[PDB]
């Protein structure tokens, strides 16, 4: 049941900006640990006094990185004659997020038709502003609204190349690296009390609960009008034996925030292989491979998709995978990309629910949950 | 003319740490970048609920990276009953340090017989105390004394493995890199005047003046007795056409710092052809390799050392080359680790001053401003 209610006109995701003390190592190490290309850069370089961004690229993901310059190298601009490309960009409001929550996401950015409209009718609707619109070079605008702990929704929307004062790079530093992740498929929170959020988030955008099919979470997932922008979000579960994921997130992360931002790849086990590969040599490392019980158990719940061969080499990477009844998907989790145990990355692919292909189809892989509790006992037995 | 006046018994170079916002991902970009392969951990997986911080070596070099976890898991602890296995560390001091610096060098640890002693004689003779001696696990003792900005000097000793409450790194996730990088040569501080830096450091480490042979700088190297530890200081030159690159440093730095790290290679032209294939893919950049001419005055100059092909294996790399009246020397810098025009690393060899070789074996290459600007103007004509 899909009310398509959307109270202004979504396209898709656009981009994602991290906040950083460094954004040249973090961006870096994400561009080789991910196979993203140098895209676009603001920085002294390009005019901009006040704060470093560089804009990595694969497919059409767009990972953005930020990190604060001194404050004394922009203290005589003032706001109408500041250097920023972001203009929602604040020295004070940066430092004080990455000291509360060490390397995360700020702002998770949409494509809509006008960023204007969908900032008014937003508030209108009970959204906490965070930046009200401003138009940049006559040609894109963007606005930010509170979406959940220090993260904001960013609305992007363009008259007719990433944003203006943005700087193409240099073929030469721009290395052409590719290991096949191709878009954003959903960015996931993590809060204190999953109802408050999920009416306040459904109220100021009118995104619907995304259709569903006893571990740490109870969730939720809010979806536009194609279901193409998945937000799911999810709040701990207490008094269980194991301690909710959730509540150490809270914990470490000093509050609400973006858990994980899950990526679709064109051949996951393409990527696998590759950012495997660079895993011990500055790439990232993934969650520990589920017991081969729970490889033997694929046959009889996914052996009419998956052929073995297509099977074993899911062992050789440590996918998982889980199937609604429209759709089949693959995924596996990175460990977390930072000191805390925070933010981390899924990588996956959704086969079935063609006409182009449809929104999670396949689901997000909950059942992977209790399956993989029961392929540990099976294997211990 | 050595003195050898050295007030406390120094022996080399132990480590440099950094501080950073997020040690995880810093780690893993100089790593890859330079071939530094991880070595042990202090973290929440150690039981440290106060700072991450990750060792990388390559040789006799370790570089250390650290980072601040929320306070509020250490809320409990005072002092005495702390998890950092650093003690020197602070929450405040960190962020301080790093929102008014960015990415840069906090410490620069040198081995001594008796920490204590060497706290106690050097706060005797002018320094201002960091953090006062304190004995870890009843087998090494670490103290502080600060050196230049919010730089310090740290004193290491053993009575008898990097340091108390540190672990081995997982075979797996520790990676045998290694591009000929050997120790660190010299460590290198910029300040706003030189002669108060001097007289002050000068004093309470009873470090001598090494013997030296119109562009931005004016310098000095203290050298400790047998010269293996070296802390040369720069201060700028103003009123000149092309303005001072020490005085862009101070002003983007936002004061006194360490401006760059020396690090000698067993195989120079390894180490650059290693560095230069990942520049684009995580790895480190370089300063723009200098004009024909170079080296054509080069043979003029250094053709009874370097036969060419040894000299044209120089020109591939961009290697900058000058010698002293005992040695030769071999080098070539890095662009800025880091957002900020800061802090940069030089890769060098020396060659001659045989006995094991002597510190400081053909200078620091300074000759090789002059050098390189007439090489400019030649290569103009
Ligand atoms: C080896 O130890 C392990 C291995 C794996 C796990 N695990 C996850 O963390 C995990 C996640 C985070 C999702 C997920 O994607 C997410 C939901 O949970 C909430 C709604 C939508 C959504 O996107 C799906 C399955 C997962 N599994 C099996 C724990 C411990
Ligand atoms: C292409 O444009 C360029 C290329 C290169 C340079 N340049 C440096 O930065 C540079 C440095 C930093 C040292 C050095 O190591 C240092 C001293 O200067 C102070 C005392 C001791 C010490 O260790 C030696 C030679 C250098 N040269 C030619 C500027 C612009
Ligand atoms: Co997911
Ligand atoms: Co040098």
């Amino acid at each position: 049941k899909n009310p398509k209610s959307d109270k202004f006109k979504v396209k898709r995701f656009h981009h994602i900006e991290f906040w950083c003390g460094d954004a040249t190592n973090v961006a870096r190490r994400f561009s080789w640990g991910l196979g993203m290309r140098f895209s676009a850069k603001s920085d002294l370089s390009t005019g901009n006094m006040v704060h470093a961004s560089y804009l990595l690229t694969s497919g059409d993901l767009r990972f953005l990185f930020t990190a604060p310059y001194s404050p004394s190298l922009s203290a005589g601009e003032i706001k109408p004659t500041t250097t920023a490309s972001i203009p929602s960009f604040d020295h004070g409001s940066c430092r004080s997020f990455f000291s509360s929550h060490g390397l995360g996401v700020r702002a998770v950015a949409i494509e809509v038709e006008d960023a204007e409209s969908a900032f008014s009718i937003s508030v209108a609707n009970g959204a906490i502003p965070s930046s009200p619109p401003i138009v940049l070079n006559e040609a894109v605008t963007i606005a930010e609204v509170k979406l959940y702990g220090d993260v904001v929704l960013r609305y992007v929307s363009y008259k007719a190349e990433f944003l203006p004062g943005f700087e193409r790079v240099e073929d030469a530093s721009s290395f052409p690296l590719d290991y096949g992740i191709r878009r954003l498929d959903h960015a996931v929170g993590n809060v204190p009390e999953l109802g408050p959020a999920l009416t306040y988030v459904a109220g100021f955008t009118g995104f619907h609960q995304f259709a569903e099919f006893e571990s740490g979470l109870n969730s939720a997932v809010l979806a536009s009008n194609d279901e193409m922008v998945l937000l799911p979000i999810n709040e701990p579960v207490h008094g269980t034996k194991r301690k909710s994921q959730i509540q150490t997130y809270l914990e470490h992360n000093e509050g609400a925030g973006l858990q994980h931002l899950a990526l679709m790849s064109e051949d996951i086990f393409r990527t696998l292989r590759e950012m495997r590969k660079r895993s011990s040599i500055g790439g990232f490392d993934f969650m520990p491979s589920p017991p081969p019980t729970y490889y033997q158990n694929l046959k009889k719940r996914v052996g009419d998709v998956l052929s073995d061969d297509q099977i074993k080499e899911c062992e050789e990477l440590g996918i998982l995978v889980d199937r609604d009844d429209q759709g089949t998907l693959l995924q596996i989790f990175t460990k977390p990309l930072g000191d805390r145990p925070t933010i981390f990355i899924e990588i996956i692919q959704r086969v079935g629910c063609m006409m182009y292909q449809s929104g999670g189809c396949g689901g997000f892989g909950k059942g992977n949950f209790s399956e993989l509790f029961k392929s540990i006992e099976e294997y211990e037995k």
